[PDB]
């Protein structure tokens, strides 16, 4: 469960949050494959409650109605078409598996669902599965409300309803088997693994029992005996009885400390400085690099959900965001996930975004296609961070330097830093309030290199900045503090 199952030489996944299956299929072919992306995390592909108050929020997809592959992203045929087309060009699909719970206990009975299946939260009847009252934790939970009230009690975190979401009885073989049937359906289609939603809300042993039932990956695309890549969503910032390490037996775990701390560093908050990143990784108290699933923001915290945090960087703070993402993709720690978002009309009333619920760009609830602008950006309010030159090119940097050691670190004791990855890549940052101008040892072969942040290598020249590495590996770098992108990155494949 620890190996990504990506193609050799591809090292990141991108979250195409709320994208339609047909758009992802094209994106794999026209962009992700040629640009060297490892894979795509998809939004939950199973039927959910259609919520009209408020109007079709992104979070309705975290309220399952059945395991039918029928959502605003598309139907089963469209989902199958996407997985096949993506695998065929060497780009993997990872499914956001919502398996802790069905929908909210207070949702009205009927057929207000993305495939029109009947369901009755009140009587606990989900006949499309099927589940009944016997399949939920109502009698196991010991809180007065039946909901999670207190994270200091590890038992209720697992047995009670997360924000009222009907809590599946994951200790029952029947429940485990219905979940496994869903996941095996997905695996056999050709899915490479899973983001396990709400893992903290499940016993590690119950997840293990589900995982025991899972097939090996599809033998047309994957070597025999390949196991689904598992990364579990556990928000562990310290101070709670449940630890991310509790989940290491099942696969990787999201490291939410990563983006929280990096955000603070890059904003220069709380006295933090880029020079402190010399021991980034386990040195900062993070989990082992071989288990960490790392990211600057996720779909929750970019809009203040989950642990939130003021320090979280997103596309809304585009300048600092690119630097954070660039740092992450350069550094060997963890397995990297890049966010890809849509814009919503963010509106703050007393420090909180009252539109933090708004779903994907839509016309009357129908998800807008991702249109591709002439400059390769996206239209229809899709942000497409993964198509931003600075991030896209750093995705390739990580590929180029895969497995090379962290070396040749430099810092000015404040916010001007640089480091190399073996003899394959080198990156320089200026986050101070003055110019960085210095000659540095790069660790690279002599030559002319295109800076992949300001531009591209195209048939014998560069469209951005050029760096000249002399015979002894030294190169001069000048980065103004007023620079729109105050960082430079060069690597073996950007050499002329
Ligand atoms: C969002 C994450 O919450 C949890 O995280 C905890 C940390 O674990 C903890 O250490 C500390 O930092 O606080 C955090 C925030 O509380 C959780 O551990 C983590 O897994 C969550 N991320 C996940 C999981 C889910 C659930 O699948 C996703 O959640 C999102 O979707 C939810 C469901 O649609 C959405 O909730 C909405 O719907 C519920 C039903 C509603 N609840 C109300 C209803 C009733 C009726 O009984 C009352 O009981 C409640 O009090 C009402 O508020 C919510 O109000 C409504 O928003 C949720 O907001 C949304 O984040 C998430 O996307 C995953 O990534
Ligand atoms: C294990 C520890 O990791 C993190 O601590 C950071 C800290 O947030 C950061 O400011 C910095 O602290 C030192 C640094 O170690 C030292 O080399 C430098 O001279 O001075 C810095 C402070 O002025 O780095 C450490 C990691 O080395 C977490 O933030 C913390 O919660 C956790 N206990
Ligand atoms: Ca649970
Ligand atoms: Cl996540």
């Amino acid at each position: 469960q620890y190996s990504s199952n990506t193609q050799q030489g591809r090292t990141s996944i991108v979250h195409l949050f709320e994208w339609r299956w047909v758009d992802i299929a094209l994106e794999c072919e026209r962009y992700l494959a040629p640009k060297g992306f490892g894979g795509v995390q998809v939004s939950p592909p199973n039927e959910n409650v259609a919520i009209h108050n408020p109007f079709r929020p992104w979070w309705e997809r975290y309220q399952p109605v059945s395991y039918k592959l029928c959502t605003r992203s598309g139907n089963e045929d469209e989902f199958r078409n996407m997985v096949t087309r993506c695998n065929n060009v060497g780009v993997r699909i990872y499914v956001d598996a919502v398996i802790n719970h069905m929908c909210g206990n207070a949702v009205s009975a009927g057929t207000s669902s993305t495939c029109g299946s009947y369901f009755n939260p009140g009587s606990r009847d989900f006949p499309a599965v099927p589940y009944s009252g016997w399949d939920f934790n109502d009698g196991k939970c010991k809180t007065g409300s039946g909901d999670i009230e207190n994270y200091n009690d590890a038992t209720q975190v697992r047995d009670c309803r997360l924000s009222g979401l009907l809590d599946l009885a994951l200790g029952k073989d029947y429940v485990r088997s219905k979940i496994a049937e869903y996941m095996n359906h997905l695996i056999d289609i050709g899915v490479a693994g899973f983001r396990i939603d709400a893992s903290k809300h499940m016993w590690p042993g119950d997840i293990k029992a589900i995982l025991d039932k899972l097939h090996n990956l599809n033998s047309n695309w994957f070597p025999e005996g390949s196991k689904p890549f598992i990364y579990q969503e556990v928000i562990d910032l310290g101070g709670e009885p449940i630890k991310s390490s509790d989940y290491f037996g099942n696969g990787r775990v999201t490291e939410f400390k990563y983006g929280a701390k990096l955000g603070t560093v890059i904003r220069k908050w709380n006295g933090e400085k880029m020079s402190y990143l010399k021991n980034w990784g386990e040195g900062w108290g993070f989990m082992p690099s071989d288990r960490a699933l790392v990211f600057v923001d996720n779909h929750d915290n970019q809009r203040g959900h989950g642990a939130g945090g003021a320090s979280i960087l997103t596309f809304w703070d585009a300048r600092l965001y690119k630097m954070a993402v660039g740092f992450m993709l350069a550094h060997p720690y963890g397995f990297t996930r890049v966010m890809s978002s849509y814009r919503w009309p963010r509106y703050f009333e007393n420090g909180k975004d009252v539109n933090d619920w708004v779903g994907p760009p839509n016309d009357n609830g129908v998800t807008k296609e991702v249109t591709i602008n002439p400059d390769t950006t996206c239209g229809n309010d899709w942000v497409c961070e993964h198509r931003w030159r600075q991030i896209r090119n750093m995705v390739n940097f990580r590929n180029v330097v895969d497995g090379q050691p962290f070396t040749n670190w430099y810092d000015n004791g404040s916010n001007q830093v640089a480091f190399g990855r073996g003899n394959r890549g080198f990156i320089v940052f200026n986050n101070d309030d003055w110019t960085f101008s210095l000659t540095l040892q790069t660790g690279l072969p002599a030559g002319t290199y295109c800076d992949v942040i300001s531009g591209d290598k195209i048939n014998g020249n560069c469209t951005g900045i050029k760096i000249y590495v002399s015979d002894d590996g030294k190169a001069h770098f000048s980065i103004s503090n007023s620079a729109e992108d105050p960082f430079i990155a060069i690597h073996a494949e950007s050499k002329l």
